[PDB]
């Protein structure tokens, strides 16, 4: 299709969307349980929620337990040590008597596969959410693509549709076999929209959490006014060059400098894979996407030669499809 059916498919698709803050309640509730282990503990949001300013149909809210002087250090990095973790396992555990004692139909999960412990909470009525502690690292990566987000508000439109396709077509870490998460997909989206220059480099070290909301306003989302045109001639754009300009090979999609970075000065290579190991396993390095603020955390870690070949894959049958919209 031509970037204006693709523009119109995904206007069409985004229809119902757009229809009908609502997260202070939550927001508060949350405070509630968090007062009740510590009354000098604060609640800090993150996620799409803080990234776009506008809450989805579908997604939780990211919560994080901060400690006065955790604001305070506003760009102390995250130790990576198994104190650090034993200490927010501890804090948590705490917090999650307390949430089920206050609220006894809710499910409250104690998640500890994962590399960052974290408490899984499901209500039952889209009353979801996440709730981590004592880290700075996800308050300040939503900060910095909010900062950019808010430099360019319609570019939210192809994140957003970058996204919902990525969940679609089981690429999202969130789908059984996926290996990218939503975060790495707008990490990706950022960097195509900083080498088309639609967007002014910002460096993530100006990000200081002691100056975030922990609450940040709503950011008016509003319908594209041309008939999608411009979606359709972004996703198109975005889709070529993940697929024929990107050098996957050599390259590593990052925020971190204005420009290409590649696997060479980060030693990202195949020696490498031999001597690593990230959360317990094997990264891979087929698929470069940098942590803007973490100690060599490729995001694209789980990007095996085969997930590199089925995002290819899809990345192809996108074009045609739009998004998955006009089949
Ligand atoms: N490897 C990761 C994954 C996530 N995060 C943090 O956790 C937040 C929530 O992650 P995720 O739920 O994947 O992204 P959302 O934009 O909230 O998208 P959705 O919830 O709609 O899927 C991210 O913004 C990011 O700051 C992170 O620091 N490192
Ligand atoms: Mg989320």
């Amino acid at each position: 299709p031509s970037p204006a059916v693709v523009g119109r498919s995904l206007v069409n698709s985004f229809k119902q969307f757009v229809s009908k803050r609502h997260v202070d309640a939550t927001y508060r509730l949350v405070l509630d349980c968090v007062a009740a282990v510590d009354p000098l503990m604060r609640l800090y949001t993150f996620g799409s929620t803080v990234v776009y300013g506008v809450h989805e149909k579908g997604s939780d809210v990211d919560f994080v337990v901060l400690n006065k002087t955790d604001v305070e250090d506003g760009k102390g990095g995250d130790a990576a040590t198994q104190v650090a973790k034993g200490l927010q396992a501890d804090i948590l555990a705490k917090l999650a008597r307390v949430i089920r004692q206050k609220h006894l139909s809710w499910n409250v999960e104690e998640v500890r596969r994962t590399r960052v412990p974290v408490v899984r909470v499901k209500g039952g009525g889209a009353v979801d959410f996440d709730i981590t502690a004592y880290r700075r690292n996800g308050v300040r990566n939503s900060a910095l693509l909010r900062a950019y987000f808010e430099q360019n508000p319609p570019c939210r439109w192809l994140s957003m549709s970058i996204k919902r396709w990525s969940k679609q077509t089981g690429l999202n870490a969130s789908v059984i076999g996926g290996s990218i998460t939503s975060y790495g997909f707008n990490l990706m989206v950022v960097y195509y929209l900083l080498q088309r220059n639609h967007l002014q480099f910002v460096p993530p070290s100006t990000i200081d959490v002691s100056r975030v909301e922990p609450l940040p306003p709503h950011l008016p989302l509003e319908e594209p006014a041309d008939e999608g045109l411009e979606l359709g001639t972004q996703v198109l754009d975005f889709l070529h060059f993940f697929l024929h300009e990107f050098d996957s090979d050599k390259q590593v999609i990052s925020l971190n400098r204005p420009g290409i970075t590649t696997k060479e000065e980060l030693d990202w290579t195949k020696s490498a894979e031999d001597f690593a190991r990230m959360n317990g396993e094997k990264v891979h390095y087929q698929w470069c996407i940098e942590d803007p603020y973490e100690l060599n955390l490729n995001v694209g870690r789980n990007v095996t030669p085969l997930k590199r070949d089925f995002l290819r894959r899809h990345l192809e049958k996108a074009r045609d499809t739009a998004l998955l919209t006009i089949v």
